[PDB]
């Protein structure tokens, strides 16, 4: 009932605030140790290699916290024309947000702030018409939809329609790594292409373990028919087992279950659409709420573990070296001098000690944001 997407956003405002402290802290320190090491009635207390590390540090951490900014979900869809590729996508949002084409680049959909559709073409800001003035290698248009429309786009997910993967060549991928999801769209009335396959296994090779889903759309067509679609559908079940499971090896049998699903999105979009009956309309729509359900429990999260962890992993590192030169600090300043000398070392004793207190706590909030976001820590 609650999207699972907002595991995602959820994990992103706790790391992006996670290291606005952390990069207030180690400027901090870093000012700390700047102040020590250039100290000239001190003997190496603190060294101009513990100050170069921190502000390294300081610089690192700086642009982390930009990146992390950024970072958005993103599903790929990937089809032949027709099997339903953008039917799916404007299923997913709740309405004609894709119309009807088709043209060479790739297109993706993401949220805006606004209240108004538009468009925008690679390296220029002009924002081009709702859709209308729609139509040398890669060709992207990034179509932007209201977010208070639907709530994917408010949750922070980007989708991507690739052009009919029927009609050229596959250097593609470098607008497709983004991805945290890719969705084969197959024609149900037909059978899974290696034309369709080829695509995925040029995936494969390049990502471990990419997480794929098979929409079998236009399962309309095989409706009105109790006996005869489970027995389709047993066939469609088998050539997607086998390309999922042991052409792609991607993912065991038992999970590759919860891959594939038989869907109308023609239908779910008009039902959809129509909030301001065929044989069997329910059954499918509950089938595209699961795939739903599922996809997104997926992608929110290895959409966190991929960009998020490593960054969380650093932290660990810097506060770890900085906890280290905090006590180089502390001990170096313990080791005859006057009584003015002493209570300059003791002042900056404490001071260490207080900013190596801060860093375990920052450690602590890391701990505590991989529990709460990362299993099995
Ligand atoms: N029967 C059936 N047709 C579908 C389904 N999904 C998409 N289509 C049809 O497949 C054709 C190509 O799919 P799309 O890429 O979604 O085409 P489109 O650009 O949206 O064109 P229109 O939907 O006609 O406006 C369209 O004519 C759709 O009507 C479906 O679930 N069932």
């Amino acid at each position: 009932p609650v999207s699972p997407l907002k595991h995602f956003v959820l994990a992103k405002k706790a790391i992006t605030a996670i290291f606005d402290q952390l990069l207030e802290f180690v400027t901090e320190g870093s000012h700390f140790v700047e102040a020590t090491y250039k100290n000239p009635e001190l003997d190496r207390i603190a060294t101009e290699d513990d100050l170069v590390e921190m502000q390294g540090y300081k610089d690192k951490l700086s642009i982390i916290g930009e990146v992390l900014s950024r970072r958005h979900m993103k599903v790929a869809f990937f089809g032949r024309t027709s099997s339903g590729a953008s039917s799916v996508i404007n299923a997913m949002l709740w309405d004609k947000v894709l119309p009807s084409g088709i043209t060479n680049c790739f297109l993706s959909v993401e949220g805006t702030d606004g209240d108004k559709a538009y468009l925008m073409t690679e390296g220029s800001d002009e924002k081009k018409s709702v859709k209308t003035v729609n139509q040398k290698a890669g060709c992207l248009v990034r179509v932007f939809w209201p977010k208070a429309k639907c709530a994917l786009l408010r949750d922070d997910l980007v989708l991507v329609d690739s052009p009919g993967t029927d009609v050229l060549d596959s250097w593609i991928d470098k607008f497709c790594l983004d991805a945290d999801v890719f969705v084969l769209v197959a024609n149900s009335e037909s059978t899974l292409m290696n034309t369709e396959k080829h695509f995925f296994h040029k995936v494969n090779e390049r990502l471990s373990k990419p997480n794929i889903f098979i929409l079998n759309n236009r399962w309309d067509a095989s409706a009105s028919e109790p006996e005869y679609m489970e027995d389709v559908r047993r066939q469609h079940m088998e050539r997607c087992l086998h390309f999922l499971v042991e052409e792609l090896k991607v993912v065991n049998a038992l999970e590759a279950q919860n891959r594939i699903f038989f869907v109308s999105a023609k239908e779910v979009l008009s039902a959809r659409k129509q909030k301001a009956l065929a044989e069997g309309f329910h059954a499918r729509l509950q089938e595209f709420q699961n795939f739903e359900q599922i996809f997104e429990e997926c992608i929110s999260q290895s959409a966190v573990k991929t960009k998020f962890e490593q960054h969380t992993i650093r932290a660990k590192q810097i506060l770890a070296t900085v906890k280290n030169i905090m006590d180089s600090v502390n001990l170096a300043a313990e080791d005859a001098r006057l009584p003015k000398e002493i209570d300059q070392l003791e002042k900056i004793q404490n001071n260490s000690k207080l900013l190596r207190n801060k860093a375990v706590q920052l450690e602590n909030e890391l701990e505590n944001f991989t529990k709460q976001f990362l299993p099995s820590s």
